[PDB]
């Protein structure tokens, strides 16, 4: 079972300047809860974006997709394609694709679940932004209520599954 998990602004931004352009602690906690103990598959640019105490993501099998065969990624398994990432020698009940924009587009046709955090932050898109994938009519979802973070941002969680 392959799931995608991401956080986006309402406008569809997920990344800017090599990081994430808002602070939402409740969403980081959501991400940690859902992924702990499982495999997390990410693009190389997302691996480079992880802060020191989170690179590798503790308690999870980190898998990094790159075309650079020789890449040094201490604490992670380097593979050369998304399909490789999803064909482990040691199966996992739950595999999560955790970004970024390039990898989400490759993974979406292979996935059966998307766990999306929506962040009510006004972020008009900028030219180098990474953007969220779009879910079409093959996906159907349920939305949690709009919540307010202790830090101030409105947010809510959506759970989609392939029809
Ligand atoms: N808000 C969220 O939920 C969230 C989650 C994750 C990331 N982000 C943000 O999103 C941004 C990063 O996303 P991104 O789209 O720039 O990059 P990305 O998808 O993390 O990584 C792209 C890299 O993946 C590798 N790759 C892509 N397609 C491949 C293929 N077919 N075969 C093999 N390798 C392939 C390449 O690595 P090589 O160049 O090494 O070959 C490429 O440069 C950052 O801003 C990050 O902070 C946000
Ligand atoms: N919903 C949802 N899906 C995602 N795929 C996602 O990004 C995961 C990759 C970046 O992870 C980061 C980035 C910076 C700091 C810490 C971590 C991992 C910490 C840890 O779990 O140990 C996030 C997210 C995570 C953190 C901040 C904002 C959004 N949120």
């Amino acid at each position: 079972s392959v799931g995608l998990i991401w956080a986006q602004s309402t406008s569809g931004v997920i990344g800017r300047d090599g990081g994430i352009p808002w602070r939402l602690p409740e969403d980081l906690a959501h991400f940690k809860r859902l992924t702990m103990g499982h495999t997390v598959v990410m693009g190389r640019r997302t691996w480079d974006s992880l802060p020191a105490a989170h690179r590798p993501l503790p308690g999870r099998r980190n898998v990094v997709v790159t075309r650079q065969t020789g890449l040094v990624a201490h604490g992670a398994q380097v593979v050369g394609s998304l399909e490789q990432a999803l064909s482990p020698a040691e199966p996992d009940a739950a595999t999560w694709v955790i970004g970024g924009a390039q990898i989400y587009a490759l993974a979406l046709p292979l996935a059966n679940r998307c766990e999306v955090t929506e962040v009510d932050v006004d972020l008009p898109p900028e030219d180098e932004d990474a953007l969220a994938p779009v879910l079409d009519q093959t996906w159907a979802g349920t939305s949690g209520e709009w919540l307010v973070s202790r830090s101030g941002l409105r947010y809510r969680m959506h759970s989609y599954r392939r029809l």
